[PDB]
């Protein structure tokens, strides 16, 4: 499958030198997911992939940071006492890890990175950052920030100049290169790219504000029988829409199947998938052979015990069977890091898709979207919502988009401009 770009090769060139840490970033559709898999195989190193959330871990074929390093969920200051209780086997593992890959890095709080630094220095009995382990970080820099609890904000604000990963104190003692994957190759047409970038950076023109007001359409935005997906801020709103459209007649239910050990928060699919013929659905996974991708939309045309038949918007009928997600953990075999499965969950990789939250839609793109506007958007939120459509022409809004909704996240903007202006590098050296 995978197209190797000059940017990807630049990352692989950088990684040759054990002393180079790297941040791999880029928008949805720029090949981060596939390139992550590639990088692991071609690294020639004992690699562990970790992520801040269970779903991200599952999908990257790795483990949560919390599981791996025994880190609690809540905020830890650099001087707080650390539970340094690793099993013997965990110590052996971490001492063989040459390369740590952290996926979804923008969802990693800076204290977490500092706790990882501290624990690895403890394990390696070393003063070098991260115990001398090479670190690669992956993620869309402009993925929507995790919601900060006011107590977290209280705790961490004393030490950190911001609530992003790059604010970690360890970056006073080490640093990293940045390479942005900028291909995507089909998100492409000039007016739209410029609009999105200007929204991201809070420099929209009057003409662009006019462009945005033209997205309002009461008729389309109030219909649930077009091929438009409704993009909402809140989970409850989405649940109400999907439930109302589903109805209560001729509903089939399919329960998730759990085998052995599976964390609650790693479950990436519906627990109880309720469907009817005619239901609007989205694929949750990529399958080359059957020909569907994550985010692909369609209509349920049959419901059987072991097969759900769907007519995709591209007109093709696909037989969906249950998919198995494996919960793996890393171990050692003959001096190498390998994975072993310790549990799994099995479910049809489909979910109702009349509506989707802005959060669950991250990393996806659609042909036709309805943005449900809010007067309480967060920084970056409008940007992320609009970037869920492949074209400007495919977007409608339920109310007029105004400059009030165009809220920049300057911490992120300024970070990008910082590393770009300093040789695509951030931190010490």
């Amino acid at each position: 499958d995978m197209i190797l770009t000059e940017e990807m090769q630049k990352i692989m060139n950088l990684i040759q030198d054990d002393e180079n840490n790297v941040f791999v970033t880029g928008k949805a559709g720029s090949g981060k997911t596939t390139f992550l898999k590639y990088l692991i195989e071609k690294s020639g190193k004992n690699c562990i992939v970790a992520a801040p959330t269970g779903i991200a871990a599952i999908n990257a074929g790795g483990v949560t940071l919390h599981s791996l390093f025994g880190i609690p969920f809540g905020p830890i200051t650099p001087y707080d006492r650390l539970e340094n209780k690793f099993s013997e086997y965990k110590v052996e593992l971490l001492l063989k890890m040459e390369l740590l890959i952290i996926d979804e890095i923008s969802m990693v709080r800076p204290d977490i990175l500092d706790t990882i630094d501290r624990k690895l220095r403890w394990v390696y009995e070393s003063d070098e950052p991260f115990g001398g382990v090479q670190v690669i970080m992956f993620g869309d820099l402009f993925q929507l920030p995790p919601v900060t609890k006011k107590q977290e904000r209280e705790i961490l604000s004393d030490f950190y100049d911001g609530f992003f990963f790059f604010n970690a104190l360890v970056f006073k003692r080490t640093g990293f290169h940045i390479v942005e994957l900028t291909k995507i190759f089909r998100q492409t047409e000039p007016e739209f790219i410029n609009v999105l970038n200007n929204i991201r950076n809070y420099q929209v023109t009057s003409d662009e504000l006019d462009l945005l007001s033209e997205l309002k359409d009461r008729k389309i935005s109030s219909s649930y029988d077009n091929e438009y997906i409704h993009i909402c801020t809140h989970k409850a709103d989405v649940e109400k829409i999907n439930a109302d459209k589903l109805g209560e007649q001729e509903i089939r239910n399919y329960d998730i199947v759990i085998k052995d050990k599976f964390p609650e928060s790693s479950i990436p699919c519906d627990l109880h998938l309720k469907l009817r013929v005619g239901a609007r659905v989205m694929s949750l996974v990529n399958d080359s052979l059957k020909g569907y991708y994550n985010g692909m939309l369609g209509i349920v045309t049959a419901l059987e015990d072991n097969v759900i038949t769907v007519r995709m918007d591209n007109g093709r009928t696909i037989k969906f069977e249950r998919y198995t997600w494996s919960n793996t953990q890393y171990t050692l075999k003959d001096n190498e890091i390998v994975k072993e499965e310790i549990g799994s969950c099995t479910q049809f990789p489909l979910t109702l898709a009349w509506a989707i939250t802005i959060h669950k839609s991250q990393g996806l793109t659609f042909d036709k979207i309805i943005i449900h506007v809010s007067h309480t958007f967060c920084p970056g939120q409008l940007y992320v919502a609009l970037s869920r459509c492949r074209t400007l022409e495919g977007i409608v809004s339920d109310a007029f988009i105004t400059k009030q909704m165009i809220i920049p996240e300057y911490a992120l903007i300024d970070f990008e401009r910082a590393y770009k202006s300093e040789g695509n590098y951030y931190g010490k050296r």
